[PDB]
């Protein structure tokens, strides 16, 4: 049941940007442990004296590393002068946002057909502003609104090249890592109270729900379900404590949880990724214990062969299956010091019409198949 | 003419401190960019619910990096009670070192004899006290005091690894990359005034000098001239503002500038860090002209053949030569989004006896040679 409401135009996941100490180093440990590559730039070299931004991207996907600068660089300048290219950017609300929740994300930044339209019908509709629209040289219009914790729904649109004021990189800086990841299919949140947070964004987005844990959840997703955003609470009471609440500890309360890309191709993905976790790149969670892979014949057996079904267990992949398709997918161990925000790198297969959104589900039915398998394995 | 005036047994350079914002990004970049290799960490899985700390080894190199957690994590603890492995930390000192400084070393770390009688004499001799002597698990005894701006010099010693309550990090995710670096040559201050730093860091170690550029220097050694403490303030008028005072704006004032890392190989070095520039790894300064290499028979040929002279010109190394050793150097862009710290390579040849310190003297001839090199490549 799809009933179409979003109040404004969405199109699709524009970029995510984090919110960092150093931009350089973070984005540099991502480029190599994704395989993005260095795409924009928005710093000093580029005439910005109040930020230092950089963007990778790997298809579709869109990461950018902000971080501050000295405020005495900018020290002159007022928002009319301002020379960010980000307008929204504040030092006090970055500095602030990184030494309350270290590394993690600001923005999720969604494509909209008018930028001013889509923040005017969502705080009307109760969104809480966090930057008015702006219009960057006459090209692309850009505002926020808060999404849950101190992250902000990004919205962009464009009249007619990332950000105005951006950069592109020298071919020699920017080296073609691609190691098959392509857009985003998904941004998590974890909050406290999951009905409040779904009644405040379903609210001024106009979003549908699309159809022991530790945790309760719900989607929210756009008119054709590309823009998909999840969102977690804890359940008290577990003996092992929830893991949405050691989240929220470690991350002084509400933000994004974790960000899944999509792959063309997981399992070169997964390769490329794994060759690179103990030189820089990103560890994996513990794979799940063969038992697991044993049983994904009587399930998945019907969509990969035995030589794709053992692919996954040298990988540590995991196999979901709904209705309609079947999610492959894995998680990274967090992706800085704090164990909050962690990378999933998802293929789905199935629902050709293209693709359509949230094909597969988001692997809930791994839950259950994991501690059965837990139990298989033990005996 | 070298006194011999430590007021205190100095054994050698023992690790380089860095404070981060995520020490876990910042390391990998490292590790993966230098060829260091993860060796012990403390963090929250070794009980460490104050900072996330990671050493990275090459040979005798031992970089540290830093990162606080949210202080709700340790609210409970009053430091006879802390969880911290480093017990001088402390969660406000390194939020406002890394906001205002950016990434940057916090702690320039040297053996001694006896780390309190190190602190005691040097507080004698006008050292500001930063952080004073404490035992830690009657093994090793660590003291700060101020070297200049918000860097500290910290004494360890050992009554009898790295420190108590890290841990020795697993072999899966500690991968033995080697790109040839060995240990810590010199590590280089920027401060305002050089007369009263000098007076000050000479005053309470007892070190002793050692025997249009835009800056003005002196280096401060030990006994054995193995710790080697160079020394950078500002000229101003030049018709190119100083680097210096480039530095200080966007430092937001003194602070180290670079680290000398000395490699076995510094062919190899160079190759492997070049390899993966722009794969995350760290950018190189500009090369010098090819009349810089062509002067360099007359100058090195001695010392290098041809062939090698060629070698250093493929990578960009810079050549300079002492009374009594020659000096292969060369300069990474800075490492963090600041103009601030960069890292130098260098390999030392002359002055066996082993090789006593600062043999080739640290560059200086190669500014007159690099202001003659681009005059002479312009004709
Ligand atoms: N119950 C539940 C439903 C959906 C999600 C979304 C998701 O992306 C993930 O968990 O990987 C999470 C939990
Ligand atoms: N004049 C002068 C003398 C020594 C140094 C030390 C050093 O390590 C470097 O510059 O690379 C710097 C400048
Ligand atoms: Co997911
Ligand atoms: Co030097």
């Amino acid at each position: 049941k799809n009933p179409k409401s979003d109040k404004f135009k969405v199109k699709r996941f524009h970029h995510i940007e984090f919110w960092c100490g150093d931009a350089t180093n973070v984005a540099r440990r991502f480029s190599w442990g994704l395989g993005m590559r260095f795409s924009a730039k928005s710093d000093l070299s580029t005439g910005n004296m109040v930020h230092a931004s950089y963007l990778l991207t790997s298809g579709d996907l869109r990461f950018l590393f902000t971080a501050p600068y000295s405020p005495s660089l900018s020290a002159g300048e007022i928002k009319p002068t301002t020379t960010a290219s980000i307008p929204s950017f504040d030092h006090g609300s970055c500095r602030s946002f990184f030494s309350s929740h270290g590394l993690g994300v600001r923005a999720v930044a969604i494509e909209v057909e008018d930028a001013e339209s889509a923040f005017s019908i969502s705080v009307a509709n109760g969104a809480i502003p966090s930057s008015p629209p702006i219009v960057l040289n006459e090209a692309v219009t850009i505002a926020e609104v808060k999404l849950y914790g101190d992250v902000v729904l990004r919205y962009v649109s464009y009249k007619a090249e990332f950000l105005p004021g951006f950069e592109r990189v020298e071919d020699a800086s920017s080296f073609p890592l691609d190691y098959g990841i392509r857009r985003l299919d998904h941004a998590v949140g974890n909050v406290p109270e999951l009905g409040p947070a779904l009644t405040y964004v379903a609210g001024f987005t106009g979003f549908h729900q699309f159809a022991e844990s530790g945790l309760n959840s719900a989607v929210l997703a756009s008119n054709d379900e590309m823009v998909l955003l999840p969102i977690n609470e804890p359940v008290h009471g577990t003996k092992r404590k929830s893991q949405i609440q050691t989240y929220l500890e470690h991350n002084e309360g509400a933000g994004l949880q974790h960000l899944a890309l999509m792959s063309e191709d997981i399992f070169r993905t997964l390769r490329e990724m794994r060759k690179r976790s103990s030189i820089g790149g990103f560890d994996f969670m513990p794979s799940p214990p063969p038992t697991y892979y044993q049983n994904l014949k009587k399930r998945v057996g019907d969509v990969l062969s035995d030589d794709q079904i053992k692919e996954c267990e040298e990988l540590g992949i995991l196999v979901d299956r709904d209705d309609q398709g079947t999610l492959l997918q894995i998680f990274t161990k967090p992706l800085g010091d704090r164990p909050t925000i962690f990378i999933e790198i998802i293929q789905r297969v199935g629902c050709m019409m293209y693709q359509s959104g949230g094909c597969g589900g988001f692997g809930k039915g791994n839950f259950s198949e994991l501690f059965k398998s837990i139990e298989e394995y033990e005996k």
